[PDB]
C-alpha cells in the first residue's frame, strides 16, 4: 500500500518515542525493586509478570514510526531471551539509554556510522573486559545465588536450583512445569527414564503400586514392530533357560505375541513385559542405540541384518532393575560398558554442536541426561494459575541464569559489572572524534542498568552510579538494603553470559537504529 | 453558571499538573545557563523574557481545574515580584517542590493540614536561620556583584548600578528607562522623588506596568484645594495648545470634579495627571516650594493671593520626564534654575543649621538628602524593541536585588543558602509526625532551587546538591564554570529578602494549596 | 485566554518554521537579480514590492508559533527600515541565517545565552572592522552608484539622486512624491525643512507610511500660545472652507483639547495639523519670521500685537504642498514672494557678518544653508499606479542608501564587505567554547547575503563565496554580470550605515531569540 516518509531528526523523534515507550514499560521491573507489568491476553486471564522480554513482545503502537521503534527495540529482548534467557530488561534498558544518548551526538551533528562504529569498538573491547573480569562459578553457593538473584531475590528458587544442578551435575537437563502444589517440588530421575507404560495391564508384579519390578532382567530391543510369537520364541526359550526375567522395547507389540507373552507371564515360566518404542522415526533409532548402548545389548533390525530368530542371550541387553508403571519406565544400572558410554557420550554431544536447531539439540541433550547423570523436574507450586505463570518464568529465569553462571562465569551484579568495565574503558579510542563519542555513549550507557535499579528503588540514581564508581573492584549497591558493599559477599551475582549477551545485543541494535536517517511505514 | 466539581486525587492531579506546566514554563528561566521564553502578545511583536513573573502570569490553561492549580501558584511568582523584584522563578521553583512533595505525603494518607502546619514551622525556622546567616551589604560591598548576578551575568549591568549607588547613595532612587543608542547609559541628574499615589485608575499609559511617563511634563503646583472647575479651566485652556503634559500637585483630588470630565473632554493624546502632596500644612507647603523652586514653577496659596488664573506658561514649572507609580512619584529631570537649586539647597541648609527639634531636623535632612542625591537614570541602550524589553527587564531585576541587598543583605547565591538554612534545621519537629513530615518536605523542597540550577545546566542535580551539602558556609556550585567553591567569593550573591520572599510566599500557597480535597469550577 | 505551551526542540522548530517562511519571503528579492513580491492589499490593488520590509510587514501566518517567529523576524526589517531605510531584505537574510546556525549549535547541546555572547562579540568586532573598513564617501559618482545599486540597478535614479544632492547640497533634504508624467522630474524649487515631528498620532494620512501630506496647504505661524479656543476660532472657521489645509506652526503645540475637539467636529475631509517649531525664544522667533516670509505669512506675537482673529487669508502664508513627519517636518513649496525671500536671505546673511558668537554664527549660516538648499522634489513617473509604487519605493531606498553613505561612508556591495570582515575576525575567541561557537556562527552567517545574493542569480552559492572569500580587499561578484571583479570599480557600493544596521539588529534579535526553551501562545 502507500507510504509515509519521514527523514532526518523528525523520524528519530518518533522512532525515540516508540524505543522511549517500550524501555518505559520494560524498565519498570529491573531490579529486585523493580514492579511487575500486566499483559492483556485475548485468550484467557491477564499475564502478570516481572521479565522484560513478554511486555517487550506485547508492545505495539498506534503511530507507525513509533511501533517501527518499538520493534527494533524488542528485537533487543527477544534476541537476549533467545540467547541467555535472562537479562532481557537490563538489555532494554541498555538498547534505550545508547540510542537515546546516540541521538544526543546524532542531533549534534556527529556521523551516525561513525557512532555506531565506535559503539561497536567499545562493546568489543567491553566484552573482553567483561571476560577478564569474570570468575568461573563452579562452587553450590555462588549457583544458589545466582538462582536467588535471578528470580527476584527468592532464596527457595536459588536453593532448590542449586540442589538440583548438584544432583543432576553437570550433564544433566533441568527442566521447569507447572505443579499440584503450592510449593516447589523437585523430582530428579536416574537413568532411562523414558515416557512410554506398559502396552497390557497385566503386567503388574505389585498391584499394591501398579508398578512391574524386575530384578536382573534381561532387555531385548527389537527396532521393528511385532504381531507374532514366532520370532522371539527361540529368545523367550533361551529366557526361559536362563529364568530371569525380560523386558522388550519395540515399535509395537500387540495382538497375537502380546497375548501370548502375557499368558506365559501369568503362568511364570517367563516374567515378560513389553513397552512401547519410545520417539518416532530418525530418533526413535539412535536412543533405541542408546538403551542398548546402556544396557550393554544390540537393537534387533531388519537394516543391521540379523533377525528375532537368531536374537541370543548375548544379543540382549542387561540391567539390575526395571521398573514399569501407566506413563514411565525406569532401567537402573543397565550392564554395559563404561567405555561405550562415553563414547556414545562424545557422539551425541557431536550432534549436539553440529546441531542448528534448537529442538533437535535439546532432544539430544535430553538424550545425553537420560544414559548419563539425571533430569530434574522442578514443579512449581502456586496458589493461582496466574501466580504459576509468574513463578514458572523467575524459575526459568533463574535456571538460565545458572546454566549461564556455569557456562562462563560470573560478576557483580546489579550493573556494577557494567560499572568497572565502563571504568577499566576510560582510555580507549576511535580513529576520529565521532568515533570517540561513540564510545563514550556506549561507556555512559553501561551505567543505565544500575541507574535503572536505583531508579526503580526510588533513591537518585546520579549519587549512587557515582558513589559506584568511586568505588573499586566488586564494590556497588545492594538494591535490597539500599547499602553498599562487596556485591560477591552480599550474594549479588550476575552471569557473564548474561550481561555480555544483554550489552552485545543492545549495541548493536542501538547502533543500528541511530544510524537512520528515513523511515518508510505504511499510511494510517 | 453549572459547576465541575473534582474530589481528592482526581481534583490533587489535576491541580499538580497545572501547577507542572506553569512551573516548567517558569523553570526553563532559572540559573545562568537556564534559557528565554517567548510570550506571544495580541499587542505586538511577541516578547523573550528570562523573568519568571512574566512567564507565570503569561501562562493560563484550558482545563479549568488545570487552570486553577496554574493560577494559584501564578500567585506565588506575582507576590514575590510585587514584594521583592526578584526570586520570582525561585519562588515558583519551591513552590512547586513543596506542592509535589506535600502531594506525594497526602497520597500517602497522612492528614495535609498538620502537613501545612510542619511546612510553616519549617519555613518560620528557615526565616530565623536567613536572617542568621545574612550578611549586611555594608560588611559585604558587593553590590556590583548583585547587581551582576541578578541580570543573567551581566557585568556592565551591575557595574552601572554600582556607580549609580555609590553616586546618589545606597538609598538614592535609580530609575530604569530606555535608551537611544545601542549601550547602556547613566545620567545622575537632579530631580524629586516622593512616596505618594496618583488617584484614579484610568490615567495608566500604554505600557502595563502600572506607572504612566510624561514627556516634557508641565508643573502645576498648588498647597489650597481649587474650589471650581472656571477657576481652573483657563489653565487647562492654557495646557490645551502648550506642549508639556500637566501634572497637578495638590493635597488630594476627587473623580467628580477631574477624572470624570477629563474622560469625557479628552481621548487620551496627551496624559493629563494629579498627585497627592506628600506631608501636611507647613511641611507640605515647604517640599510644595522646593518642588516649584525645582522646576522653575511657583506655588499658589491663599496668603500669596495669586491666583491660577493670573497664572501664566512661564510661571508654571516644567520638568523633562515624569514617572508617576502608586508606591512613589518621580520628577526624573526638572530645568528651572541650575543657581536658583543651589541656592534653595544652600537656604535648606542654613534651616537644618538654625533648626534644633528632632522632627524638623530630620525631615529637612531628608530634604537635603532628596536634594543632593537626584536622580540617577538608567538608559538601556539596545539593537531592538525585543532586546530593549528583556535587557530592561534584566537591570529591573538587577535594580530590585541591590536595593533588597541594601536594604536587608546578601547570602550565598545558587540555592546555596537555602541549602544551608536546610542542613541547619535537620533537628526541627513538629507536634505529630505528620507536622515532622511536613518540616521534611519543606527542607527537601529547599534544595530544589539548587537542583533546578543543576537541571537548566544539563548536570546531575542529586551529585551537586550532596555535594553541596556536605560542604558547609559559602561554598556551593557556580552554574556559570560549572565547578565548586565559595559562592561569596566568586560573587555569586543573592538578596536575603528576595530568597526570603521567595521562600515565605511559595511556602503559604503551596501549604494552603495541598491542603485541598475538593475543586469546585465551571464547565 | 488558554495558552499553549511548547518547550525546547518543539518550539524551536515551530519558530524556525516561521522564521523560514517570512525570511523566504523576504530573500526571493535579495540582488538584482531578485524577484518582486506582491502583497494582497484590503483596501485596493495588490502592491509589487522589492523591498525586504513591506514584504516581512505583510507576513503572518496561521500557527501562533510559526506566527511568532515570523513576528519576532519581522522585527528586524522592521528595525533596519527605521533606522537606514536600505538593507532589510539584507537583515532578514542574515537574521535566518544567525537563526539557523545557532538553532542547529543548540540542537548541538551547547549553551544557547553563551552562543548569543559569541555573536554579540562577533558582530560588535564586525561593526569596528566595518569602520575600519569604511571608505568616506565624498565623490558625485559614488552618489550616483549608491543611488543606482539601491534602486536595483537603475542609473537614472541614481543620476536623479546625484543631481539633487549636487545641488542642494549633501546635507540638504529631498522629497520623493509621485509624478504625473511617465518619467522621474528633478525640481529644486524653494522650501523648508526642520526636524521637527506631529503630536497627535490620529494625523495620519490616508499612506500608511506614517507621514501626512497636505495639497496645497494654509500656513499660520505662532511664537506665543494661545489660550482659549475663541482666539482660533475664526480662523478655524475660515480656514474651515478655505481651501487650503491648515497647518500651524506653533511654539509648543499639544492636542489636549484641540485634537478632540477637531476630531469631534470633523470626520477626515481635509487634514488639519499643528507642529513644533524648531529652536526656543528669540531663535524660534527667527525661524518662525524666516518661515512666514518664504511662505507670505506672518506671525502671531504678544510683542507685536496682531491676534489671530485680525489675520486674514491673504494676510497668512499658504504653501503649494507640505509633508509632516516625525523625523523631519517639511515645507516643499512656500511661495510667499521671490524678492521678498531673496531680500530675507540677504538680510540675514547680513546678520552672519554681524554677528560673532559662534553660536549665533552657526545658527544664522544653518538659516542661510537652509534657504539657499531649499527642497529638491523628485517626480516618480510611472505608466501606473502599481509602477508608481514600486519605483517610488525604489527612489526612496536609493535616498535613504545615499543618505547613509554620505553620513557614514561605502563598502564594497553584494555582502562583499560582510565576508571580508568575517574573513578578519577568524581569530575572534569567546570566554569559553560555546561563545567561540557563536562567533563562528556569526561569521558564517555574515557570509549568507552573498550567498542569498548568488541563490537568487541560480549560481552556485558556496562557489562565489569561496572565490570571493579567497580574494581580499574590495574583490568580489558583480551579480549584474555574474562575473568578478572589483566592487567598487564597477560602482557596486553599499552605505556602511545601511549593511552596520543590518547586522546589528539581526544579531541582536537572532541572539536574543536562539535563547529560548519555551514558548508561550494562544490556542
Ligand atoms: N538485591 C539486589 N541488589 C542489587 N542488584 C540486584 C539485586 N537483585 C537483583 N539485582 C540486579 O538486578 C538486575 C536485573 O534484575 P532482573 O532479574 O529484574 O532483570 P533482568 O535480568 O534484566 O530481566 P529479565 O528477567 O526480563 O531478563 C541484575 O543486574 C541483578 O544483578
Ligand atoms: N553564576 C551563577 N552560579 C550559580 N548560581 C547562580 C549564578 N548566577 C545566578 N545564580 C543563581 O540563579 C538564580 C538567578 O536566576 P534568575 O535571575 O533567572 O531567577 P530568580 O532569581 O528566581 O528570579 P527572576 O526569574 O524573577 O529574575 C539565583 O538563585 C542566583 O543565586
Ligand atoms: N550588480 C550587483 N552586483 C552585486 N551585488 C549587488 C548588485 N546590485 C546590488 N547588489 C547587492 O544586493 C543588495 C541589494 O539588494 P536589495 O536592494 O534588493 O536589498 P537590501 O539592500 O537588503 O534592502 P531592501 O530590500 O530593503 O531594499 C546589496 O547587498 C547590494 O550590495
Ligand atoms: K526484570
Ligand atoms: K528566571
Ligand atoms: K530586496
Ligand atoms: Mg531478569
Ligand atoms: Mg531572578
Ligand atoms: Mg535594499
Amino acid at each position: 500500500a502507500a507510504k509515509d516518509v519521514k527523514f532526518g531528526n523528525d523520524a528519530r523523534v518518533k522512532m525515540l518515542r516508540g524505543v522511549n515507550v517500550l524501555a518505559d514499560a520494560v524498565k519498570v521491573t529491573l531490579g529486585p525493586k523493580g514492579r511487575n507489568v500486566v499483559l492483556d491476553k485475548s485468550f484467557g486471564a491477564p499475564t502478570i509478570t516481572k521479565d522484560g522480554v513478554s511486555v517487550a513482545r506485547e508492545i505495539e503502537l498506534e503511530d507507525k514510526f513509533e511501533n517501527m521503534g518499538a520493534q527494533m527495540v524488542k528485537e533487543v529482548a527477544s534476541k537476549a531471551n533467545d540467547a541467555a534467557g535472562d537479562g532481557t530488561t537490563t538489555a532494554t534498558v541498555l538498547a534505550q539509554a545508547i540510542i537515546t544518548e546516540g541521538l544526543k551526538a546524532v542531533a549534534a551533528g556527529m556521523n551516525p556510522m561513525d557512532l555506531k562504529r565506535g559503539i561497536d569498538k567499545a562493546v568489543t573491547a567491553a566484552v573482553e573486559e567483561l571476560k577478564a573480569l569474570s570468575v568461573p562459578c563452579s562452587d553450590s553457593k555462588a549457583i544458589a545465588q545466582v538462582g536467588t538473584i535471578s528470580a527476584n531475590s527468592d532464596e527457595t528458587v536459588g536453593k532448590l536450583i542449586a540442589e538440583a544442578m548438584d544432583k543432576v551435575g553437570k550433564e544433566g537437563v533441568i527442566t521447569v512445569e507447572d505443579g499440584t502444589g503450592l510449593q516447589d517440588e523437585l523430582d530428579v530421575v536416574e537413568g532411562m527414564q523414558f515416557d512410554r507404560g506398559y502396552l497390557s495391564p497385566y503386567f503388574i508384579n505389585k498391584p499394591e503400586t501398579g508398578a512391574v519390578e524386575l530384578e536382573s532382567p534381561f532387555i531385548l530391543l527389537a527396532d521393528k514392530k511385532i504381531s507374532n510369537i514366532r520370532e522371539m520364541l527361540p529368545v523367550l526359550e533361551a529366557v526361559a533357560k536362563a529364568g530371569k526375567p525380560l523386558l522388550i522395547i519395540a515399535e509395537d507389540v500387540e495382538g497375537e505375541a502380546l497375548a501370548t507373552l502375557v499368558v506365559n507371564t501369568m503362568r511364570g515360566i517367563v516374567k515378560v513385559a513389553a513397552v512401547k518404542a519410545p520417539g518416532f522415526g530418525d530418533r526413535r533409532k539412535a536412543m533405541l542405540q542408546d538403551i542398548a548402548t546402556l544396557t550393554g545389548g544390540t537393537v534387533i533390525s531388519e537394516e543391521i541384518g540379523m533377525e528375532l530368530e537368531k536374537a541370543t542371550l548375548e544379543d540382549l541387553g542387561q540391567a539390575k532393575r526395571v521398573v514399569i508403571n501407566k506413563d514411565t519406565t525406569t532401567i537402573i544400572d543397565g550392564v554395559g560398558e563404561e567405555a561405550a558410554i562415553q563414547g556414545r557420550v562424545a557422539q551425541i554431544r557431536q550432534q549436539i554442536e553440529e546441531a542448528t536447531s534448537d529442538y533437535d539439540r535439546e532432544k539430544l541433550q535430553e538424550r545425553v541426561a537420560k544414559l548419563a547423570g539425571g533430569v530434574a523436574v522442578i514443579k512449581v507450586g502456586a496458589a493461582t494459575e496466574v501466580e504459576m505463570k509468574e513463578k514458572k518464568a523467575r524459575v526459568e529465569d533463574a535456571l538460565h541464569a545458572t546454566r549461564a553462571a556455569v557456562e562462563e562465569g560470573v560478576v557483580a551484579g546489579g550493573g556494577v559489572a557494567l560499572i568497572r568495565v565502563a571504568s577499566k574503558l576510560a582510555d580507549l579510542r576511535g580513529q576520529n572524534e565521532d568515533q570517540n563519542v561513540g564510545i563514550k555513549v556506549a561507556l555512559r550507557a553501561m551505567e543505565a542498568p544500575l541507574r535503572q535499579i536505583v531508579l526503580n528503588c526510588g533513591e537518585e540514581p546520579s549519587v549512587v552510579a557515582n558513589t559506584v564508581k568511586g568505588g573499586d573492584g566488586n564494590y556497588g549497591y545492594n538494591a535490597a538494603t539500599e547499602e553498599y558493599g562487596n556485591m560477591i559477599d552480599m550474594g549479588i551475582l550476575d552471569p557473564t553470559k548474561v550481561t555480555r549477551s544483554a550489552l552485545q545485543y543492545a549495541a548493536s541494535v542501538a547502533g543500528l537504529m541511530i544510524t537512520t536517517e528515513c523511515m518508510v511505514t505504511d499510511l494510517p
